[PDB]
């Protein structure tokens, strides 16, 4: 930015400096007032015991105080049941919070820049943290460039400029002075702080050391430190308390009968101390419709979410939002890096004749020019492929090289074989780089560069024999598939092989002439295999994507025309064209295009707000700085693995693998727990809703209460935190992807649930009053005890199709679930060990013999449940 328009004299001219040495007179002292390079010093578990930071919900810890002042005075009458199932259900909630691994990973990303530079005119490798404006750093392709700068040496120099703006291809570097450019960076050859040099020599001034520079201005965007909540935050259980709070206030007066409510004689004058009662059945009611293991519901089902994204090398932090790319609806994406492999391969090999699409592997099956190609492109090469694979050189090398793997031909074998006789090295003014070796003993010229720049050379071309091209009818040719080319957008490099005659001295600067043209290798940056059903599972789901990326407007054309998402009927949209119209209308055209090419990191803010805007909820995946906004805008934001520090600590989703179907795999399992969180509430929901409804019934004909205090707290013990918690192990439900993006405007009152719950807790009451009635035999442990019994067999039992609204709970319905198994066993088992215990025996005192009259109360419970099972049929019937 301005820099570029001085010279590269003029730009130190405001920043002290003489462009070399750099004496301590300065460095010492104006690097403090100037401030460090770092811009680390920003942004970056106590568990001690962690059962706290879960004692901050609204709770019933309170509630549970009042019980003592009513269970004092009996040693057998106090009951701290209710005080330690919340203790417990926290227990298995922190447990399941620390999920036996840790958002790990924070020490494996460290920067340690270093640089190598020179300090009082002596040759050092200094922290990157010291340099100073002005310093003098010498390059090489072993590190990266450590702070932006202005070049002064210039030769044969390409940088990795798009980590930070988005060019794919490399960016050349030589020293200019043109004013009249833009400033994203595309062309302004000026050294951009972070990026990867890809190889040559650099030796630049560095002008900025500070937060100023355009790695460090981009955190400058990041630096509003947004902060929100999560889609799912609103909280109908503050409605709950309100329902639950006002049943109370109908509770003081279902006990009406006593004298202070009655308002009839006949009875003791005093009130007589059935308010405690009364009120010990108040909160033991209230306790029970409380869905107070929700909160931890909630944990728990997030967590193990987030464990199943670490088996598929997808780890994750801020674990509350897991569901968020299970509700997502449109997906922002980012070429460069996060679709393509950020790593150039060639993909097409043309010759002249070009027989062949595809290159043979054996080369016994080869054609006949492809050997020479092969051999120039092999030999002529600065890489190595190492005993692990290190890409050392340029990339372009390295995908000669990778197409050397194709054919199993190892580049090492030919440049083993001839080693070298003499070269140049490219250089930037003179675009080719050519290579002397020998066939069949003989030596020979071979010599690749650009295309145009061969077929200005293009005196020959040989694939069965040496001939003049005529300069038509085959220039014609080249001209063609280089022009096709450029419209698919490939990096086209020519080869040529050219007849040195016998002794050959050392090669001079214009040796090719005559130059006999091989073929053309067609390269191009290939998106990575995974996003192509990675597409269409995500089309089939309903989930829109875009793609925005700051490269060129053909090479965003290119892509997606290989994934399915371009139109292939209208041309790509720029980031110009957004400024040249009101918001509104971008909101318009929004919908209709899905390609953005050559758009600032600003200009990312833009769309993804409006994305936002519209109610759908967005997600931003990329690797580099220029998508931290975005993805900070994003309610959800996915980092590559191999991006930038600041993309992944910015976003709040790791890929180490760098894999794209684990996106895929987090939006199943954020649906699913959506479903289980919505489906466990709704178990608990409908069965407290059940027992509502038995004490509401004995209002209106003043029954005998069907229940008792002790009681509430037992089943609410036992049929409000374990099944609960078991039923968020839901199986993968039946294609839970095919379903469009669930509704934000809707909240858990959707028909789903509401429209089966309420007919869930209707059945629930209908069976525990059957049970009162027929227990109206007898009043006391008969009629109160004979419902106990039925609401906990009624209320442990439909869990079975309450584990899925789809599969049957029978006839798909098998022991899928070993946690909802164990839980219904244990929940059995426990409630079996309290009804014939020898030891309490709530039930009558006849106990476990004398169940001829229990067993048609536990058939009733199984009625409900069999009546519930037609609900499913219901489901799956017409009649719905
Ligand atoms: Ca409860
Ligand atoms: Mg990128």
């Amino acid at each position: 930015a301005e820099i570029y328009r001085k010279s590269a004299a003029e730009t130190f001219t405001q920043l002290e400096a003489t462009e070399k040495g750099l004496t301590t007179s300065e460095v010492t002292k104006r690097q403090e007032k100037y401030g460090f390079n770092e811009l680390k010093n920003k942004k970056k578990d106590p568990l001690w015991k962690l059962f706290l930071e879960t004692f901050k919900d609204p709770m019933v810890i309170v509630l549970v105080i009042a019980a003592l002042v009513q269970l004092v005075l009996g040693e057998v009458v106090e009951s701290l049941i209710i005080f330690l199932v919340l203790i417990v259900n926290s227990i298995i909630s922190v447990v399941q919070t620390r999920k036996a691994e840790s958002s790990l990973d924070a020490l494996r990303e460290m920067s340690a820049p270093v640089a190598k530079v020179i300090r009082d005119g002596s040759k050092q490798s200094i922290h990157a943290r010291e340099l100073v404006p002005g310093d003098v750093v010498i390059l090489d392709a072993g590190d990266f460039v450590p702070a932006d700068g202005r070049l002064f040496e210039s030769g044969s120099l390409k940088i990795d400029e798009g980590m930070l703006t988005g060019e794919s291809e490399a960016v050349e570097k030589y020293i200019d002075t043109i004013p009249d450019e833009v400033g994203l960076g595309d062309r302004v050859n000026m050294v951009f702080s972070g990026s990867l040099v890809v190889y040559g020599r650099g030796m630049f001034v560095v002008t900025g050391t500070a937060s100023e520079t355009e790695i460090g201005k981009i955190a400058g965007l990041l630096e509003t430190a947004e902060a929100k909540q999560t889609p799912l935050q609103r909280k109908l259980e503050s409605f709950s308390k309100k329902l639950g709070l006002g049943i109370l206030a109908l509770c003081v007066l279902i006990f009406a009968v006593e004298a202070g409510r009655v308002l009839l004689g006949d009875n003791s004058a005093d009130m007589a101390t059935a308010i405690l009662n009364a009120f010990m059945f108040a909160v033991a009611v209230a306790v029970a419709a409380i869905p107070e293991a929700l909160s931890s519901i909630v944990t728990i089902v997030l967590a193990v979410g987030t464990n199943k994204m670490a088996k598929q090398h997808a780890i994750i932090r801020k674990l509350p939002a897991v569901e968020t790319l299970g509700s997502t609806s449109v997906i922002c994406t980012d070429k460069t890096g996060t679709l393509t492999q950020n790593k150039m391969t060639v993909v097409d090999y043309y010759l002249p004749d070009g027989t062949k699409e595809n290159f043979p592997e054996s080369p016994e099956n080869w054609s006949e020019g492809e050997r020479r190609l092969i051999h120039i492109a092999v030999l002529c090469n600065d890489s190595n492929i190492n005993s692990e694979g290190k890409e050392l050189g340029d990339p372009t090398e390295v995908a000669l090289i990778a197409f050397s793997n194709k054919n199993n031909q190892d580049y090492n074998e030919i440049r083993e074989k001839f080693i070298r006789e003499g070269e140049i090295p490219f250089d930037s003014d003179r675009k080719l780089m050519s290579t002397l070796h020998t066939f069949n003993e003989n030596k020979a010229m071979l010599t690749k560069g650009g295309p145009d720049v061969m077929f200005a050379r293009c005196s020959y071309v040989f694939l069965d024999g040496e001939e003049k091209p005529m300069t038509e009818e085959i220039l014609a040719k080249l001209k063609e598939t280089n022009e096709e080319f450029s419209n698919q957008a490939l990096r086209v490099l020519a080869y040529g092989y050219k007849r040195m005659p016998a002794d050959t001295t050392e090669l001079k600067l214009e040796d090719e002439q005559d130059i006999v043209l091989v073929g053309l290798t067609a390269m191009i940056d290939p998106p990575r295999e995974a996003v192509y059903a990675s597409i269409e599972e995500s089309k089939k789901a309903g989930i829109r994507t875009v793609m925005i990326t700051g490269d060129h407007k053909t090479t965003a054309q290119a892509i997606g025309r290989d994934i399915g998402l371009m139109d292939a009927d209208d041309i790509a949209l720029t980031g110009q064209e957004l400024d040249a119209m009101p918001e509104e209308e971008l909101d318009k055209k929004l919908e209709h295009i899905a390609v953005y090419a050559r758009v600032s990191p600003e200009n990312k803010i833009r769309i993804v707000k409006a994305w936002q805007k519209k109610g759908k909820i967005t997600a931003m995946t990329g690797d580099g700085v220029n998508d931290a906004p975005a993805l900070k805008q994003a309610d959800i934001g996915v980092a590559m693995g191999s991006g930038t520090d600041v993309a992944k600590d910015s976003a709040a989703m790791i890929l180490t693998d760098d894999n794209f179907v684990s996106i895929v795999d987090a939006v199943g399992v954020g649906r699913t727990v959506f479903d289980n969180i919505k489906k466990s509430i709704a178990y608990l929901f409908a069965g407290n809703l059940g027992a509502i409804i038995a004490i509401l019934f004995a209002l209106v004909l003043d029954w005998i209460n069907p229940f008792t205090a002790l009681q509430l707290l037992f089943i609410n013990l036992v049929n409000d935190s374990l099944p609960a918690i078991a039923l968020g192990m839901e199986k993968a439900e039946p294609d839970v992807m095919k379903r469009k993006p669930r509704d934000i405007n809707e909240g858990i009152f959707a028909g789903g649930t509401m429209r089966a719950v309420i007919s869930r807790g209707v059945l629930i009451g209908i069976a525990v009053i059957i049970s009162q009635y027929i227990g109206m035999q007898i009043s006391p442990e008969m009629s109160v005890a004979m419902a106990f019994t039925t609401l906990i067999l009624a209320r442990t039992l439909q869990t079975f199709a309450a584990r899925s609204n789809v599969q049957t709970a029978f006839g798909a319905g098998f022991f899928s679930n070993k946690y909802v198994i164990g839980a219904v066993l244990l929940c059995f088992v426990l409630y079996g060990i309290t009804v014939l215990p020898g030891a309490r025996e709530i039930f009558s005192i006849p106990a476990s013999f004398g169940l001829h009259e229990w067993s048609i109360a536990a058939g009733l419970a199984l009625a409900a449940v069999v009546m519930m099972e037609i609900i499913k049929v219901v489901q799956n019937k017409f009649f719905k």
